[PDB]
Parts: structure tokens; sequence; C-alpha cells
């Protein structure tokens, strides 16, 4: 199949990326480095990653070696909650550029739709366990999202963990001057996302699915939970085609047409995660795969359910 899908702006975006969260800033410029050199050209960051000064030294010096140029490469990041001020908005984005040593980002999503209190800490919390909001909203965060196009520090813009109606406020904004060209969102077997992915679409705005392998290393994980690497059930299915389970999970959302960014610092694994354009997924696999929904998220937290622009309180 085809790598890249085409955006709202005319560029092409590659449909398998490297991810970057808990890539620790001493060993993911090496990740990044085998990345680029096997194949992959979309990466995906953000600020509060804080290995982005780490991704950048990685670019540069595939650029100087002439691996590639920067005009093949597409580099996502993404504007983090304390920044959604319309006032700070520019000073990030320019931080993560000056971070990742770039003069222009392919894409630049807001991370989330919650704007948490503006300060040094990524995540404020009050004396009981609950986000200390800002008092943002979509609507003008978004506005400021369209500057940075404007400007020319971003090519596209778009979004991150909106629920379709928080979607929907973007679209409906009076003076819209950019559609979404993305939302990225959770997927996988687990949590596939029929509605939102269905509402996206045809909406033309491009889905990328994030923990795409479950996330076994995010860091609220609980031994009980669900595990996707390790269901016997897809292992079987890996088995079928001489293919890792982490290949078919990363196959199976580019047969939804999907982006996928599977994350990994391991050299070896980054090169076969990179290695899914030679196989497909059957449409029994497909079926299979996408019945074991259980509308089950690794990537919430308690502490921010109450905020106002809290995603997950609607159905889809
Ligand atoms: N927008 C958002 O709010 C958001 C949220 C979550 C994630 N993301 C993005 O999506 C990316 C991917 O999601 P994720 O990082 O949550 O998790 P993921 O990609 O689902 O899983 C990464 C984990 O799988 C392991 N792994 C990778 N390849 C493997 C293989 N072939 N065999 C066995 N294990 C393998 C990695 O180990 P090693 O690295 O140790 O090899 C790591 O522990 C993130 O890095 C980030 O860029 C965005
Ligand atoms: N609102 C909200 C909200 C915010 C965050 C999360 C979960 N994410 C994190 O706790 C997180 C923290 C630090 C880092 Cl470096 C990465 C993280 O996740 C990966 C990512 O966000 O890309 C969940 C919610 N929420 O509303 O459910």
């Amino acid at each position: 199949m085809a790598s890249r899908i085409l955006l709202n702006n005319g560029a092409k975006m590659p449909i398998l990326g490297l991810g970057t969260w808990k890539s620790p800033p001493g060993q993911v410029t090496e990740a990044v480095k085998v990345a680029i050199d096997v194949g992959y050209r979309h990466i995906d960051c953000a600020h509060v990653y804080q290995n982005e000064n780490e991704v950048g030294v990685a670019i540069q010096e595939k650029l100087r070696e002439q691996v590639v140029k920067r005009e093949e490469l597409f580099i996502v990041s993404k504007l983090w909650c304390t920044y959604h001020e319309k006032g700070l908005v520019k000073g990030a984005c320019q931080k993560t550029l000056s971070d990742l040593k770039l003069d222009y980002l392919d894409l630049y999503l807001i991370h989330w739709p919650t704007g948490f209190k503006p300060g040094k800490e990524f995540f404020p919390l009050d004396e009981s366990g609950n986000v200390v909001p800002s008092d943002t909203n979509i609507l003008d965060t978004w506005a400021a999202m369209e500057e940075l196009v404007d400007e020319g520090l971003v090519k596209a813009i778009g979004i991150s963990n909106f629920n379709h109606l928080q979607v929907e406020m973007i679209l409906n904004k009076p003076g819209l001057k950019y559609k979404p060209a993305v939302n990225q969102i959770e997927c996988h077997p687990y949590l596939t996302q029929e509605k939102l992915i269905q509402y996206c679409q045809s909406k033309g705005i491009v889905v990328t699915a994030y923990s795409p392998l479950g996330s076994p290393d995010r860091p609220w994980a609980k031994p009980e939970d669900p595990s996707l690497l390790e269901d016997p059930r897809i292992k079987a299915i890996a088995a079928k085609h001489n293919k890792t389970t982490a290949q078919v999970l990363i196959r199976f959302p580019m047969q939804r047409n999907l982006v996928v960014i599977p994350k990994s610092v391991t050299p070896e694994r980054i090169a076969e995660n990179f290695k899914v354009f030679d196989f497909e997924l059957s449409s029994q696999d497909m079926t299979t795969l996408l019945s074991y929904n259980r509308n089950w998220r690794v990537c919430a937290l308690l502490s921010c359910t109450s905020h106002k622009d809290y995603p997950f309180h609607e159905e889809f």
C-alpha cells in the first residue's frame, strides 16, 4: 500500500511513524538515527516528552550525513496543556522548534483539549489530586494554532484526544481559518474507536492511532491490566503470517486507513516494526482484531476527570 496519506494542506504524511514518549534522552538519539536509517520519515514528538533536544540531535546528524533532506521528513510535535493561553502558544512552538533544531514543523497538535494552569510544572495538582485547570477554551487555543500556520512556523495543525463534539466545536467556529488536518487518538484492538474514526474520516480529518501496542511501558499500568503484545489470540494471528505480534498490531491500523506511531528505543525492534509493508491481514484477521474491542483506555487519568474539557465523558 501507499506509504503516505494526503492532508488538507496538500502535503503527504507517512502512515508509519516513530513514537518518542518514554524514549529517554540518553537513548532516543540512537533510536531516531536507526529509525531514519531503516526508512522512518515521520517522527512523533512532544515538548512534554522532554527529549526533543535529543531527537533534534539525531535529525541534525542524519541531515549532515546526507542520509535524508528536511523535505523528506515529517516532524510532528504538540502544544502542552500548560500553554493553551493565546499569549503562550507561539513561545511553546518556538521552544519545540529550537530544541528540535528545526525551522518548521510539518504538523503541530493541541496535545489535549484541556488547558492546565500555566507554570513550570507540567501537571499541577491540588492538595486532593485533581489537576488545576486554566481558564482557556478550545476555540481560542485553535485561533492561536492557526496563527502559527500563517506565520510559517508549522505547515499543518491538528488536535489530539478530542472527542467528536470538541472536533465539531472547531469545525463550527465562525471565521475558522484552517480545519484540523489530523486527530491523534488512542487506538488498538482493545479500543477500536469505530465511531470517532468514522466521524473524523467523514469530516476529512486524518486519524493517527497512538499506543498501537497498548503502551505496556505506561507509568500507571496495573499488573492486572490487559496486555496487547501478550494476547495469545493476537500471537496466533502473527504466527499465521510468520510475523510478530507488534507487526500485526502496526499493520492493523494501516489497513483502516489510519496513520500509526509505534514507539521503540530498541534498534532491533525499530527495524522490525517498520517491516509491515510486505504482508496483508485478511478480512478475517481484521474482523477478529476489531472484535476484541472493550472500550478500554490505556491513556486516561482520574486526576483530569473534573476538567471542564475532559474528553472522555462523551461516548465518542
Ligand atoms: N497524543 C497523545 O496524547 C499520545 C498518547 C500516548 C502516546 N502518544 C504517541 O504514540 C506513541 C506510541 O504510543 P506509546 O509510546 O504509548 O506505546 P506503544 O507504541 O503502544 O508501545 C511502546 C512499548 O512497546 C515496546 N515495543 C515496541 N516495539 C516492540 C516490539 N516489536 N516487540 C515488543 N515490544 C515492543 C516498547 O519497548 P522499547 O521502547 O523498550 O523497545 C515500549 O515499551 C508514543 O510514543 C507517542 O509518540 C501520544
Ligand atoms: N487532560 C488530560 C489528560 C492529560 C494526560 C493524560 C495521560 N498522559 C499523561 O499523563 C502523560 C504525562 C506525561 C507524559 Cl511525558 C506523557 C503522558 O502521556 C503521553 C501523552 O500525553 O502524550 C490523560 C489526560 N486525561 O484527561 O485523561
